[PDB]
């Protein structure tokens, strides 16, 4: 097929500074940082993900990098570059408000229907792009959707892109089959996560039981804020026949239609009176903010 002409950027350790830690785990550790390229006279807010040095773990992060450098869409997290140190580190865009899952939990009181439906449109768009780029995500969830601004979210975590049981289609659990329509199932679950303001799908139920539960016809419940219209979409994403499930281009259309009249499709008490930070807020954006540009505007 088509040759992947993507440019992998190698960045000097000296070109950027680690400010603080955003999160630590098995993988290694993610840092908040700043990147000052050559003599460009720009500071770019970044997220630096670094890995003990074991040759197998380096192969895995270099696979994640391959995919992350291969994307270019406004609702997908691109790889800005890699830095070849003793450890090896991925340089990514800083998503100041972190993951969407924590965002919905921490801000339910100010999250209205417009935001929820717009997020749904945005994820369906990012996913539809991955489909265009013949890419299967294999790990879609509200944890792998990051918040740039409350009005702008992006799909990330290409560690699996070519197990998270409670997000997986039936075929994926029983036959290890992953299609674009299997991503649609995880899209349905992500939407559920948002509509419930961050609830754990199948709370209490052990991963082993899930397979049988789904086989019986059981599915995640209707969130209180959901109209039949919205839940009916979520349910279509969880059909046994993957070809029956909606396509991402349809999901874009469906949520977009609904985002034009959010109150008709999501019933939230206090809606419209609620407000989240915007680039039109006082002090929305620590050192020298003098020449800071966002990565989405920095293009060599
Ligand atoms: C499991 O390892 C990685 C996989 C990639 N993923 C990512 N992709 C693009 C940009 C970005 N930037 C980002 C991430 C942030 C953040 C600000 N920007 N604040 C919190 N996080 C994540 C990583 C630490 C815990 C949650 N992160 C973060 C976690």
């Amino acid at each position: 097929e088509a040759p992947n002409q993507a440019l992998l950027r190698i960045l000097k350790e000296t070109e950027f500074k680690k400010i603080k830690v955003l999160g630590s785990g098995a993988f290694g550790t993610v840092y908040k940082g700043l990147w000052i390229p050559e003599g460009e006279k720009v500071k770019i807010p970044v997220a630096i993900k670094e890995l003990a040095t074991s040759p197998k773990a380096n192969k895995e992060i270099l696979d994640e990098a391959y995919v992350m450098a291969s994307v270019d869409n406004p609702h997908v997290c691109r790889l800005l570059g890699i830095c070849l140190t003793s450890t090896v580190q991925l340089i990514m865009q800083l998503m100041p408000f972190g993951c969407l899952l924590d965002y919905v939990r921490e801000h339910k009181d100010n999250i209205g229907s417009q935001y929820l439906l717009n997020w749904c449109v945005q994820i369906a768009k990012g996913m539809n792009y991955l489909e265009d780029r013949r890419l299967v995500h294999r790990d879609l969830a509200a944890r792998n959707v990051l918040v740039k601004t409350p009005q702008h979210v992006k799909i990330t975590d290409f560690g699996r892109a070519k197990v998270p049981i409670k997000w997986m289609a039936l075929e994926s659990i029983l036959h290890r089959i992953y299609t674009h329509q299997s991503d649609v199932w995880s899209y349905g679950v992500t939407v559920w996560e948002l509509m419930t303001f961050g609830s754990k799908p199948y709370d209490g139920i052990p991963a082993s039981e899930i397979s049988s539960i789904l086989e019986k016809g059981e599915r995640l419940p209707q969130p209180p804020i959901c109209t039949i219209d919205v839940y009916m979409i979520m349910v279509k994403c969880w059909m046994i026949d993957a070809d029956s499930r909606p396509k991402f281009r349809e999901l874009i259309i469906e949520f977009s239609k609904m985002a034009r009249d959010p109150q008709r499709y999501l019933v939230i008490q206090g809606d419209e009176r609620m407000h989240l930070p915007s680039p039109t807020d006082s002090n929305f954006y620590e050192e020298d903010m003098d020449d800071v540009v966002d990565a989405d505007e920095y293009l060599i």
